């Protein structure tokens, strides 16, 4: 019985709340972001003008490239099998290791925490 996948079902739900949440409550403390950027705003304000026509026709552009590679390629229709990196499973091994060496890392870094206040109670 492996309980973290029923207990799973319910972290989605948090991690929902907590996921639109969590980007909303960044909404709020983004403010203070902009507040101090807001200062320094434009003094050109020409720049404005020229900047919103890049992200104008840059956009218009973009969509009618996405579809003319999209229906461009949507005639290959190519359906074959080739060979993946086999190799894959050789090289996993040498990256298996840094987990071992992360491992080592997190102990130095846990113990940082402790140091805030590592005493328990006397005998």
């Amino acid at each position: 019985m492996s309980t973290l996948s029923n207990f799973t079902q319910t972290l989605e739900d948090v991690f929902r709340r907590i996921f639109i949440t969590y980007m909303d409550n960044w909404r709020q403390n983004t403010t203070a972001e902009q507040e101090a950027l807001q200062a320094k705003v434009d003094a050109e304000n020409f720049y404005y003008v020229i900047l919103y026509l890049m992200v104008m026709i840059g956009m218009f552009s973009f969509i009618i490239v996405a579809i003319l590679v999209s229906t461009v390629k949507s005639k290959r229709r190519e359906h074959s099998n080739d060979p993946y990196h086999q190799y894959i499973v050789e090289d996993w091994q040498e990256k298996y290791k840094s987990q071992i060496l992360n491992l080592e890392e997190s102990k130095a870094t846990i113990h940082e925490n402790i140091g805030a206040a590592g005493f328990k109670m006397s005998p």
